[PDB]
């Protein structure tokens, strides 16, 4: 999902990369369930 | 200058806008002296 980082960048210029949060933090400082299968 | 939310975006996307902190601020909730002339 797109949003609080890669929202604004979407909308006032128009391009969206996915780990936007971890790059910005770097760059400033700052179940399982059981099934019937062959195997 | 660029820092802090232009300088990522200029360094990952390739773009950079003016006013970028208070447009991101606003979508997510978040002397003189004297001298002689002639008028």
């Amino acid at each position: 999902v797109i949003a609080n980082t890669n929202l604004v960048t979407a909308l006032v210029m128009g391009k969206a990369v996915s780990n936007m949060d971890d790059v910005a933090r770097y760059l400033l400082g700052g179940g399982s369930a059981r099934v019937r299968a062959d195997l």
